[PDB]
């Protein structure tokens, strides 16, 4: 798994670079970021939809939900084939914050990482069933540049549970461009 961390004051200088597991997420989770790593225990094999593969996690996201009983769950996942999953993408780079946690769990296709705390940026580019979740309060946000059909497991919010924007600026459509 790489991950690529940048300053804020110049994105094409580097603070961090580095590929590893253990000491990535020690890297992030230093920053009081969530990390782990779920796995099945039955042989998989030609799974054309995930809402079976969800079913065969949903027991570990079942006892995350049970506790944070969300209003709702389903999972993102389009058909390239959606010309709007471009836009899509876009309506959502804006910056902003949540009053709750939003956990992220990746199934299937890689995306990209942005986790902003305090004045620095953090850049994870890896697809492991691990997940990654961000505190209520944290500035970050989200892009798909490219998405060739990626499973992942979101919560469904309202939007009075998460503010616009803080300062305004849209410092996210700096890496909304996968690759
Ligand atoms: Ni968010």
């Amino acid at each position: 798994s790489a991950l690529t961390i940048f300053s804020v004051k110049d994105p094409q200088n580097s603070l961090w670079h580095s590929t590893n597991a253990e000491e990535i997420q020690q890297q992030l989770n230093a920053k009081g970021v969530r990390f782990e790593r779920w796995q099945a225990d039955r042989d998989l094999g030609a799974a054309p939809t995930a809402e079976t593969v969800i079913a065969a996690y949903q027991h570990a996201i079942d006892k995350l939900v049970a506790e944070k009983g969300y209003q709702s769950w389903d999972v993102i996942s389009l058909r390239a084939d959606n010309p709007q999953k471009e836009a899509l993408r876009e309506k959502f780079l804006n910056e902003h914050t949540h009053g709750e946690d939003e956990v992220r769990f990746f199934v299937e296709g890689a995306g990209l990482f942005c986790l902003h705390i305090g004045d620095e940026v953090f850049q994870v580019l890896c697809e492991k069933n691990d997940l990654i979740s961000v505190p209520a309060h944290t500035p970050h946000w989200f892009d798909m540049g490219s998405e060739p059909n990626f499973t992942a497991i979101r919560i469904f919010d309202n939007p009075e549970g998460w503010i616009a924007q803080f300062t305004g600026d849209d410092i996210a459509s700096a890496y909304p461009r996968l690759a």
